[PDB]
């Protein structure tokens, strides 16, 4: 799959970015059984002040993980994976769980290409 | 929900960004009844020249609103919400309606986490 | 439709960006019959080092094409369009096919607005 991770520039050091990527990647491999190399984590950073919750401009602590998955997994599994990402990312980024949002989108495998194949 | 808003850097002043966020947030709360704090607006800015319509490189006026919603709302409602966003954002950003694109994506509530819960 | 294209800053020159946009746009028009002007290509660039495959930090060669489409097209067609994008983008960006990922997301036409309509 592909995990788009939206964070504020400078909030995560290159070291934290790696730890967050590993956390997400390990959770996915661990719970779905999909090979590690098949998981992409793409960080999209924006200047502080581009996030609004309830119309209020936030700091740089929000982290929105948008996971693009292959269809076919149970609701219970996706639920566990979503929670696992929250707990592990919170630890990896040393950021309070309340700052983490996670949304999973699905698509049939037939319209998904990874590594050009 | 989470509204990813793609704009060109500098096109929206911090003041306009707030107005655009409030517009979108008010429309969602107003039409769906979902609490204000449950609506996130995430602005993703890119340098002018990263947008192409029909293969032609555009200026910095395009605004693409990609709304990530919870499944379960009628087509009529989503239709009204989409239009409401077009009218209100056009007013908030003082930008002609023709520059506004709006796409809604849906996901079951079970694979959606907000505020770590 | 709207094609979000995630690349690393400076990897694509403005000339390559245009060629990549045309490639994608031509493939979509050619295979679906949807008018050229109805296809938006939105490049989202990030500094080198924001991409991780299998938890490993990559260079600036990855290109993730996330196509947001209107529902209703066959699996075979979406399959051909996905492949066509891989071949043509690889040529347009003079980048090896292994660096190209392509994911298609779908939504009913009723919750899709282009050019404010």
């Amino acid at each position: 799959p592909v995990y788009m991770v939206y964070v504020s520039q400078d909030r995560l050091t290159p070291s934290a970015k790696h730890a967050v990527a590993k956390a997400i990647t390990d959770a996915h491999r661990g719970l779905t059984g999909t090979q590690h190399f098949l998981a992409q984590v793409n960080f999209n950073e924006q200047p502080a002040g581009n996030v609004f919750l309830g119309g209020v401009q936030q700091g740089g602590d929000t982290i929105f993980v948008h996971g693009l998955h292959r269809e076919g997994r149970s609701a219970d599994l996706k639920g566990q994976l979503a929670q696992r990402i929250v707990d592990d990312v919170s630890v990896a980024a040393e950021i309070d769980r309340k700052h983490i949002w996670v949304y999973f989108g699905e698509m049939p495998a037939q319209q998904m290409v990874e590594y050009g194949r």
